[PDB]
């Protein structure tokens, strides 16, 4: 029984959050564990909202590739086309930015809360360039912040506007939004764990300032339910937002990394993972978008990471 084996694996890892498993487009597991907000005695629910974190990068990537399908950008474009004031790494292509094969890094964003255009400007002006990292896989969030800046520049509207129109309104997502506006009903709280902690105690909540939220432009500023996250990633692989031909060009690994077009590309589908602000997010999805696992947790513990758990579940699920 899938339910017994998934529940046992989630209990063993002291899972806190919501868990979703889908096999051939049928939900075969949908359960929540522990507390959304311990002080208010609010349990996590299957439709609770959690931070998608870096999994938002897969959606920023699709936004870029939509602009490619519409003939407004090319993947061979240099970053200097969109950011003419850059001194260094000007030849870096949109393709590299999408694959995390750039030498760009932003050490930190602004300490103040800034509107989108000033976040983008802060990045363009403070980003460091390491020539040694050019062309080789290295995770660097600023790549996707700068890609969200390209969406803004090309469209003449906000990234929030792009995201709301192209995902939230488009797929009728009822548990999806930006954290900066508040989660609303069935909100979760992020909890801070210690390095060695496995057992949830809800001792410490984890702060996130409005500046931190603004600084996650394109990279990790959105909440979703498990269902909403599965809807989006499934819709992508199924050709609902972008041609399947363009999905395959986007989701192409590199010589040095599985990562390609905002996801990790494996032999048996895709993986995306997020960490931050007390949260962890994990999705594993089959190539056809019909089989996979979403775990989202508001109580990240290094010593009880949810990605290993999702991976184990997914590996078994894909055996049949």
């Amino acid at each position: 029984n899938t339910d017994e084996q998934v529940t046992k694996a989630l209990n063993l890892s002291h899972f806190v959050g919501s868990a979703l498993v889908v096999k051939n487009d049928h939900v075969i597991y949908n359960r929540a564990f522990g507390y959304a907000n311990k002080a208010k005695n609010q349990r996590n629910k299957v439709n609770s909202k959690y931070q998608i974190l870096s999994i938002q990068k897969s959606m920023t990537a699709v936004g870029i590739m939509q602009l490619v399908q519409a003939g407004k950008v090319k993947l061979t474009d240099p970053i200097s086309k969109y950011y003419p004031t850059l001194k260094h790494g000007r030849q870096t292509t949109l393709r590299q930015m999408l694959d995390m094969t750039t030498g760009f890094r932003l050490k930190s964003g602004s300490k103040e809360f800034l509107p989108e255009n000033q976040v983008i400007d802060f990045a363009a002006h403070n980003v460091f360039y390491y020539p040694d990292k050019n062309g080789i896989y290295n995770y660097s969030s600023v790549n996707f912040l700068l890609l969200a800046g390209i969406i803004r520049k090309v469209t003449g509207q906000s990234y929030q506007h792009f995201f709301t129109t192209h995902f939230i309104d488009k797929l009728n997502l009822n548990e999806t939004g930006f954290l900066i506006h508040g989660q609303g009903q069935d909100a979760t709280t992020g909890y801070r764990a210690l390095a060695d902690q496995t057992l949830p105690n809800y001792d410490q909540t984890m702060p996130e300032s409005k500046s931190q939220m603004a600084n996650e432009l394109g990279t990790g500023q959105v909440y979703m339910s498990t269902a909403d996250l599965f809807t989006v990633e499934s819709a992508i692989l199924k050709g609902q937002l972008l041609s399947k031909k363009n999905v395959a060009i986007l989701h192409t690994r590199t010589a040095t990394g599985e990562y390609g077009g905002g996801v990790y590309n494996m032999s048996n589908g895709i993986r995306s993972h997020g960490l931050g602000y007390g949260y962890e997010s994990s999705i594993f999805l089959s190539p056809d978008g019909k089989t996979g696992v979403v775990l989202m947790s508001n109580y990240y513990r290094k010593a009880a990471g949810i990605q290993a758990t999702a991976n184990k579940i997914f590996t078994e699920l894909m055996k049949g």
